[PDB]
């Protein structure tokens, strides 16, 4: 079988295994900071440098994958804590949308909320133009920040959050488990056909953004990933 | 929210936090050995002593859970490497079936292969009486060892295996991700209505078994767990 | 620190994690066949798609690495069994030398035998023009196929060979263990200052070649690898 | 030439191939446990019964060798995690130092920290009496636990470590590659003249020890080895 697996305990600029897009920066503690606290409509994204083959046009098979990561969002003065973080999957040529206004687009869609991607978002502001739930939430996105499904969640300022995701190729289920700082877990699952919504080659990463009045610290602290694709 | 969580980097008989049933034993290295290599039709199980409330007859809500554990299986001359380990959920009064014949029942069912439980099996022998697949496999079981669904796997003697399990109550989906020695992951998912198959309070645990000629080492190395029930 | 690692039990055409150069090909059994038995001066190379930082100009630190792979060379009528395989390290922009005549250059050098790389060769033909020993041999090469050092070895047709390489940055020592067919091991060590011979970013890989009358099957069966660069 | 190779996926007492000394013991899982968690100043060692001829007084030739092994060290309440494991080579009549205080002596040296042996230590406690580095480390010892050289390492409790060692007789270099739970590899090499420090025949093995307020589980899980000496 064909397998891709890596494990970043910390990060560093200069590491060829990571592509940085937008206002991304690396703190001396090894943490990746996605947004610029002084830029309007700031957008920052990080991607696993190497493209990943999630399905084969020859066999018709689709890969399964186990991945885990931890992040943090902390408030600042005197901006509104926004907008959130999103773990996404997209075409290997994925780039920050042109004229991106950040905000609720999470740096992955256009102003209308559309884009070519699949991801799990950790939304901390309610953008009605995207039909967001009234409170903080985790959501499953398929080519849109207007989630196919969401679940109530709470973003604690300065809290270290852990996430684990499993994509069972056979059932096409994308399962997400979120462990908050206080110990409780929040989950959300949804059938998503990666073969129908994405190309054979893709890139995984994280993206975050803010607006003029909405800003906050967005940090990625760790990330492990393992995908396996059956060749016969 | 009603949350239950714990972590074991090692175990030890003497810690009431765990029930010890059957031939189970705890090795000086903190490993839980499930079966007795010298016994015939051996059966050993271990349970987290505190019963977990998976659903409320009050709210009608079902809990979600994220659990991870590592185990190890190793061959021993001159017996056929059987029968395997099963991670199960069952009534809080669960006990090894009366007059258990071990072997393919994995220590959780009667001879016909029936019992009261829900679990994930890591089967290493092909019992035809239970409709097992030709090779080693991971299966989702509901009240029977005649798995509801299975995926081809391979048990490597001496190899330390990791497993992550997610149960999303809303979609009633159980997701399993097994990390193999060669590096590949293997997944299997299945919709299982816990609230319809198990009582309000249950006990989580592990079980393993052998027969006259089928025997091997079954070890549980570690195990973390977290369940959250919405009480609103 | 910064680490790159992987493990290939088999290969496949299409995996974006690998760069194919020249007459390389992938067999139905997963093996990588480096040369084309019908071409004159055939040359095929395979490199890990992602660049590895073996040293940092900012800190001055040099990474260490551990790697193991297995290959097979099989005779074919009526050509002379040549020319062999070389595990090498080169700048990330590496390509098969323009106008390569294959043969004794092993696909990494020009006619005089010079080039920009570091590698371990498993030579099965004596090219007097490159001061080769009279018999088959394993050699440490630094910017030339005129080995810095060699040790007598023997290529057994159809035999699977296991190789282990360790690079200790502190002593700049490159150690090689080779597992013959008859069970014996052969070793060779040489001090090579990578920080002095190569750029910060390089690629790792294999290469094989042939001439008009010299041809043989060159197969790479497996490959694991891990290198770590201290970022402090 | 003259070769000696073996491989252990599991060991057992009552097996000729291996010698046991001190508090050694073999757990049901085939693992070797060196130090006894109960006794004070415990010391356990294991040796490959058949002595190996590393050099010839007739030719002057010295053998080369490649050996790999995995081990596990795990904490225990409420003792200190010490002292470590050491892979060593010594005269065929080697025995545990008379009136051994175990502990920082690793079971191979005397109180002053001296003995007849060459080895690679995996140290988890810093003994000032032997000039140890401030943190955990891997060291190359030559007739003394006051390492000829050391490298910063980190022993992770409950984790499995894979070790690779190459000895190139020609350059007299000993190279060590050690695994890390975080995916990082560590290396250390040192020129060691075996012929000068050891007799023609020796024994390879493992040794571990504990003190009064310092104990921990020391396990040897597997061990393969191959040495070849030219006899002409
Ligand atoms: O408060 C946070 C929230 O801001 C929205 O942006 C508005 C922007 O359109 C305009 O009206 O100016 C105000 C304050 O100057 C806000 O910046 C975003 O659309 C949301 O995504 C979120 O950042
Ligand atoms: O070989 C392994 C396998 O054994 C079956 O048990 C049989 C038992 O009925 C009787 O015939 O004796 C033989 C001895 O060779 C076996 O022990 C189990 O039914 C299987 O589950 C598995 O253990
Ligand atoms: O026999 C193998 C050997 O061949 C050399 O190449 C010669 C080539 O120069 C010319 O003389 O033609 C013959 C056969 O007709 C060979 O192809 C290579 O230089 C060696 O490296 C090796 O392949
Ligand atoms: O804590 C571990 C460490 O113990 C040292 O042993 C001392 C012993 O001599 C005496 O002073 O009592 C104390 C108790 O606090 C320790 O047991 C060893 O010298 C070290 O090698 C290591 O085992
Ligand atoms: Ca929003
Ligand atoms: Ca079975
Ligand atoms: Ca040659
Ligand atoms: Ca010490
Ligand atoms: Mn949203
Ligand atoms: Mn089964
Ligand atoms: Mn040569
Ligand atoms: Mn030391």
């Amino acid at each position: 079988a064909e397998t891709v697996s890596f494990n970043f305990n910390s990060f560093s600029e200069g590491n060829p295994a990571i592509n940085f897009q937008g206002d991304v920066t690396v703190l001396s503690n090894g943490n990746i900071q996605l947004t610029n606290l002084n830029k309007v409509n700031s957008v920052g994204r990080v991607l696993y440098a190497m493209p990943v083959r999630i399905w084969s046009s020859a066999t018709g098979n689709v890969a399964s994958f186990l991945t885990s990561f931890s992040f943090e969002m902390k408030d600042i003065k005197d901006y509104d804590p926004a907008d959130g973080i999103i773990f996404f999957i997209a075409p290997e040529d994925t780039q920050i949308p042109a004229g991106s206004i950040g905000g609720g687009t999470l740096g992955v869609s256009d102003t209308k909320g559309a884009g070519h991607f699949v991801g799990v978002e950790f939304d901390t502001y309610s953008n009605s133009e995207y039909n967001d739930p009234p409170t903080d939430h985790v959501g499953i996105d398929v080519n849109s920040v207007d989630s196919v499904k969401t679940v109530p969640w709470n973003s604690v300022s300065g809290a270290v959050v852990k996430v684990t995701v499993i994509y069972d190729s056979s059932t096409k289920t994308l399962s997400v488990a979120v462990t908050n700082d206080n110990g409780d877990i929040t989950t959300i699952a949804q059938v998503v056909d990666l073969k129908a919504k994405l190309p054979e080659r893709v890139k995984f990463g994280f993206s975050a953004s803010g607006s003029l009045g909405g800003r906050q610290i967005h940090l990625i602290r760790s990330w492990s990933f393992t995908s396996t694709l059956i060749t016969t």
